[PDB]
């Protein structure tokens, strides 16, 4: 599913993640834009072996499993497959695990990279929330 930037504001919050560890729903809407375009599908190759899946791009390096990662945990304890679905509960429980870990969302280099200290309200402006 690709979504709406509204419509992708309004499942995370749906879901919880609005101000979670006290990151606002632009934040986390940001680092779904600049991890995977909003499309739950999205999945990437790391040049270690491992790979990023879903809207937050979680990694099967320590999140989820995808058995064919050596090494690797499985700390949110779900198949990688289930990161991809339509319904985002499954990546949000493991992004607030995730979150909560110790860097906040410095996790994601993607929005250390490009949502960090920027406008991120900018993201949920008009949305109907
Ligand atoms: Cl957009
Ligand atoms: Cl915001
Ligand atoms: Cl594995
Ligand atoms: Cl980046
Ligand atoms: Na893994």
């Amino acid at each position: 599913k690709v979504f709406g930037r509204c419509e992708l504001a309004a499942a995370m919050k749906r879901h919880g993640l609005d101000n979670y560890r006290g990151y606002s729903l632009g934040n986390w809407v940001c680092a779904a834009k600049f991890e995977s375009n909003f499309n739950t599908q999205a999945t990437n190759r790391n040049t270690d072996g491992s790979t990023d899946y879903g809207i937050l791009q979680i990694n099967s390096r320590w999140w989820c499993n995808d058995g064919r990662t050596p090494g690797s945990r499985n700390l949110c304890n779900i198949p990688c497959s289930a990161l991809l679905s339509s319904d985002i509960t499954a990546s949000v429980n493991c992004a607030k695990k995730i979150v909560s870990d110790g860097n906040g969302m410095n996790a994601w280099v993607a929005w250390r990279n490009r949502c960090k200290g920027t406008d991120v309200q900018a993201w949920i402006r008009g949305c109907r929330l």
